[PDB]
């Protein structure tokens, strides 16, 4: 079954993309999803490519794509906690903290996490030095 070689190439991918091989992570990541559209594990993991490859746009994209099929397959709100955290950070990156304490909030609706936490403040606290 598609769904068993799925986590596979996640683990394919994540391999790559522990050897700075983003481009072939993302490629067995996005295998993955073809393999199992309805995992957002597989999903959150791609835009943490993105992240890596410069584009947060695209991780901000695939992240939040992954909490709609996640919060509809009954997955993980956990995992959906720590791709909201992916959101806010890749708008903690593109300097949009406006953007990333909002998603970042939403991580502690889910998953209430130290990390998350932290950069809810590192955010707002960044935003005011910034205006």
């Amino acid at each position: 079954e598609n769904k068993k070689q799925a986590l596979k190439e996640k683990e394919l991918g994540n391999d790559a993309y522990k050897k700075k091989d983003f481009d072939t992570a993302l490629k067995h990541y996005d295998k993955a999803k073809e393999l199992d559209p309805t995992n957002m594990t597989y999903i959150t993991n791609q835009a943490a490519v993105y992240f890596e490859k410069g584009d947060y746009n695209k991780c901000r994209e695939l992240c939040e794509k992954a909490i709609e099929v996640g919060r509809e397959n009954r997955e993980d709100y956990r995992q959906i906690a720590k791709a909201y955290a992916r959101i806010g950070n890749s708008y903690f990156k593109e300097e949009k903290y406006k953007d990333a304490i909002h998603f970042y909030n939403k991580s502690l609706a889910e998953h209430r996490t130290p990390d998350v936490l932290k950069k809810c403040q590192q955010a707002e606290k960044i935003l005011k030095e910034q205006e």
